[PDB]
Parts: structure tokens; C-alpha cells; sequence
């Protein structure tokens, strides 16, 4: 009947965003084994214009749309954010768009957490992840229990992104009190700057989402992730409560974990051999 | 109004099962730091009798019951099984008990998968896991892509449990065809026997649930798990579809991942230092 409004956000390798060619089409590209890269037009801010979206999440959308037989239009979130609750409390970003009806589904690396789940519903997770630690190659940190994290000094500086979900996690547990006070002093304004600081040896360890950090390490051989994951979670498709789509989207995702499909998406988008 | 009927199954460290003392009570025990071990009476086959249940899942039940203010009675599944669909197709084990009304909730290390999710609903996961590989200490296997798994010979024998979810997973993907044919020749009748065979160097690698194998390695220093997890999944509380309990059980579980509670259960039940 009517096309679902899909909202997404720019985050490689889940969603790449590139300009259209001069004729308005998306450049034809192929995988190493000759398969066409599937691309969709996604409108959004560069001024709102049609752009080209592809990646793990786009391939997943396409699989869901074809399996469940729905049609869709994809756009990039207008304010460029995942969504937090803020005073004007109302959700902004993709959460706000989903709740307002500007979107019908959020298809993106959207972490399942208590706060969001109070307002929306999630599919079963299409990818598992957690927090991990990004360091310079050669640096050894066992995880959140490493003595250089538990007993901080300026000889080994670690941090996360100010006001992020990570910042909030450390703030909330008394046993991490000592780590939180160190981080509160070194936290960065954005993940990109924290990542650069590790490359530049101004930050010894950056604590962040594993799906982000592992992707950085796969592309930049002077960086690596280290240690046991902690605060595990999953990424799910977001829908308003009592969605007609949730059950079948969840069943498709579970089937895909079990039949190789999700693994094929990981081989296609997440796995590299440069480093 | 009425007590929820909780069904569970014996699997350390999630559910320990021990006899009552001579007077019918459960032995008072304490953690290393002095805290009482919480125990519940769980009736079930040793002839159905009251026994003592405690562990990660029992602590979780207790937290849910107190948070949501419900009361409950726990029993061990009558046929001793998680549940498969079989001809008489009807579910047996905990699935069958849940569907028949003999249980209202399954509180156990119950893997979320497509087949079960067709019939029941799950809470958000209280523990993440996957498949991993159990080997003798000193043996090195990178994961499911290790050359000694991909290119099998009788110099390095690996196997799983016949007719298990693992057996079925390998059967279903063409790219694992060669591994499946090796395993089909060495598979064991039960996880206990496969585990013993690794200890006895009759089986070089056993492919199984990480929550099981990691627990074995934590208790038996001649065994270790090795390699990257694969076929990740989660354990969830099982309820009949459209349960009044699901939303609040899921919200509690998500909060517990975020506030230290789940981590405390891992420190209490899963973490050891002998090995």
C-alpha cells in the first residue's frame, strides 16, 4: 500500500553515504568476487539531497523488504543524531523521527538499551557488540580490569566521549569511581578526535563501541583493539510499539544468524586483511 | 493472586541442584565475602521431590520477583530436557511445559533461536554467548576458520554432540560441508562424554556452547577454550506469547546490564581464579 519510511545514519561499514554521479545515479561498484554492490538512494543533508547509501544495514534492509514483501524509502536523519532526551523532555534524532512518524523504522547500528526500550520496540539483534578499548599497536591492556585502568596515572591516559552512553555507564557504578574521575578529566568532544589522539599518542586508550573501534583497527594498521569486551549489547531495528513488522523482522534476523546470511554480511562488510 | 510456575533445568553455574538436608531445609552457605547464598526449593525428579536450587538464574529470578512484585514456585523440568519438536509434532521439555501451562516462565540458560521464537516469546537476553571450542591446555585453534578445522584429518579430531543445535548448524551451510562430514564421523552422544574425551586426548576439540565450555575450563585446569566465538546468540527468559510479564522482565534485564547487577552475578557465579 504505502512505502515504509526508513531512517538511517551515516556510520561505516553499516551505512556508507556518497554523492550521486552527475546524472543522479549511484556509481556501479562490485565486490572482489564480482557481485554488484547494492545501493539505495537516501535523501538527507549533505540542504536535503538524494545521496547513495550502501553497507551492512542497507543489505539487511533489502533482505527484509524482499522477504516480507514491503516497499520503502530511506532517508538520513535530519539532525544527524541517534537520539537523546532533551528539554525543549522529547527525543531527538532517529528516536524522535520514529516516535513522530517521520520514520516507520530505524535501520542503523542502534543499540538496544533500557532507556530507548521504554519508548520504542526493537527487533532481535542483527549484530552483537560491546565496549572495547582502542590503543596504539604494541600496547597491551587486558580489559576494564587492567591495573593501568584501575589505578590511573598520567603515564597512561584513557578516556571516552563526553556525555556519551559510555561516560554515563562509568558514572553509574561506585566500583568504577576511580576510573570515572580520571576519564572525567580527559574525555573528548567526539569519537573522531579521540581516535586521532590515539594515533598521535596524546591518548593512550579510547573506550568505545566495538563495532566502531574494530572497524578503525581494520583500516588503520597503527591502531588495534585490545582486551575482553564489556558492557555487551546488541544492535536492533527500531519500531514504534505494537508495530505490525516486528515479529517477522525478528524471525528473519534470527533465521539469518542461523543460515549463514548474517555471516555473509560480516564477510562482505566487516572483515579485512590489510592489517 | 496466584504463584507463577517457574520451570528450570540443572546446569551449573546457572542452576545448581542439591538435595535438602535431613530436616528438609537447604544448607546455609555463604560467599567468600560473607553474603548468604540465596536458595529456593525446586521440586523435580531426583520420583519427584523437593530439592535445593541456586545459581545465576535463581538470583535473577529473585531479583525479577522482588522488582515486579510477583510470587512463584520453581520446579525442574519433568523430562529433563530443554525441548525439541518431536512426533508423538509437539514440543517436549521446557518448551512443551511452557506451551501446555505446566509452566508460566522458563528461567534457565535457554537460547534464543528462530524455531523457539516461532512458538514462544523471549525476554531481552540476560547473558550473551556463542559457540566456542574446548581443547587441551597448550592446544591452539583460532576459531571456526582454523586450517586444522577447515582441512580435517585424523591427526586432529573435532566433534560436537549428535543431533544437537550445533550439529544442525554445520549441516545447514554448504561452506562448512567439509567440516560437517568430519564431525558426522566423530560426534558424541552427550556433551559430558565429549568433554571427558578431550581430557583423555581421544578428542582434540569439542565444539559447544561457550557458557558451558568456559565453565568447564574455569574448573578443570587441563582444559581451555580457544578461538573467536561464532554463531553468537543470547539466553532469554521464555514466556507464552502476549505474556503480561515480558515488557517488565525485559526492562529489568536491560537495566541490570547497565547498572552493574548482571556483572555482579557474573562475579558471583562465573568468575574463578584456580586456572
Amino acid at each position: 500500500s504505502t512505502r515504509l519510511k526508513i531512517v538511517t545514519i551515516h556510520q561505516e561499514p553499516f551505512v556508507y553515504v556518497k554523492p550521486t554521479m552527475s546524472d543522479g545515479t549511484c556509481k556501479e561498484e562490485f565486490t572482489v568476487n564480482g557481485d554488484p554492490v547494492k545501493k539505495v538512494i537516501c535523501t538527507g543533508p549533505n540542504h536535503t539531497v538524494p545521496q547513495c547509501c550502501y553497507g551492512f544495514c542497507i543489505d539487511l534492509l533489502i533482505k527484509l523488504a524482499r522477504t516480507m514483501n514491503f516497499t520503502y524509502e530511506v532517508h538520513l536523519v535530519a539532525d544527524g543524531k541517534f537520539g537523546t532526551q532533551e528539554r525543549v523532555k522529547e527525543w531527538n534524532g532517529m528516536m524522535g523521527e520514529l516516535l513522530s512518524g517521520q520514520a516507520d523504522m530505524i535501520v542503523a547500528p542502534l543499540t538496544i538499551n533500557n532507556e530507548r526500550a521504554q519508548y520504542i520496540e526493537f527487533s532481535k539483534p542483527f549484530k552483537y557488540q560491546g565496549l572495547t578499548i582502542l590503543v596504539k599497536k604494541g600496547t597491551r591492556i587486558t580489559g576494564i580490569n587492567d591495573p593501568r585502568l584501575r589505578n590511573p596515572s598520567d603515564k597512561f591516559i584513557y578516556a571516552t566521549v563526553k556525555q556519551s552512553s559510555v561516560d554515563i555507564y562509568f558514572r553509574r557504578q561506585v566500583e568504577l569511581s576511580t576510573m570515572y574521575r580520571h576519564m572525567e578529566k580527559h574525555n573528548y568532544e567526539s569519537a573522531a578526535e579521540a581516535i586521532q589522539a590515539v594515533r598521535d599518542n596524546k591518548l593512550h586508550a579510547f573506550i568505545w563501541d566495538s563495532a566502531v573501534l574494530e572497524f578503525e583497527a581494520s583500516q588503520k594498521c597503527d591502531l588495534v583493539t585490545t582486551g575482553e569486551l564489556f558492557f555487551r549489547s546488541g544492535f536492533g531495528i527500531g519500531m514504534r510499539k505494537d508495530s505490525p513488522w516486528k515479529q517477522n523482522v525478528s524471525l528473519s534476523i534470527l533465521k539469518s544468524h542461523e543460515n549463514g546470511f548474517m555471516e555473509d554480511l560480516d564477510k562482505t562488510w566487516v572483515r579485512y586483511q590489510e592489517c
